[PDB]
């Protein structure tokens, strides 16, 4: 509760979605953080970090809650997969292509390692994928990521693949 304020978030529109990362950390006051992700048409909550509290507001405005400890920590290389399509295939089948709102902080590792494991499960090739993120930044995704697609296989998830 505050309001006010002109947060201009920013929009990732991909082959055929839509994502909304916070600039900064999460709002101090939320108020005016819920308006931000419901003016720019995304249907979805930057839950997406080391969140801890009950979704009242956006839970009340219909917002999907989207809270994945995306924030450092996490599973390992597997288990968080389950929520990255299922967040996806959800934001997107319960609303019309609009925006999912989540939380980061400045990229780097996360960055092109969660966007790949999606990217990959929407239906392009782990490699191709890799040297793409990895191209527009030294070992971007490389580590138990690289070797985890390697042997890891697509499950036709997020469309058909390869």
């Amino acid at each position: 509760m505050a309001r006010m304020n002109r947060p201009a978030p920013v929009e990732v529109s991909y082959k055929h979605m839509r994502f909304l990362i916070t600039h900064n950390p999460t709002n101090a006051t939320l108020s005016t953080f819920i308006e931000d992700l419901k003016k720019y048409g995304a249907t979805t909550v930057v839950r997406v970090c080391e969140v801890t509290y009950d979704k009242t507001p956006l839970e009340k405005d219909g917002i999907t809650v989207v809270d994945w400890p995306f924030d450092d920590g996490a599973p390992p290389p597997g288990k968080v997969v389950e929520d990255w399509l299922s967040l996806v295939k959800a934001k997107f089948c319960e609303a019309p292509g609009s925006c999912v709102a989540v939380h980061c902080v400045a990229g780097l590792g996360r960055a092109p390692v969660l966007v790949a494991l999606a990217l990959i499960e929407s239906g392009m090739k782990y490699e191709d994928a890799i040297q793409f993120i990895r191209q527009k930044r030294r070992g971007a995704i490389n580590s138990k990521q690289l070797t985890y697609l390697e042997k890891y296989r697509p499950k036709q998830r997020l469309r058909f693949k390869d």
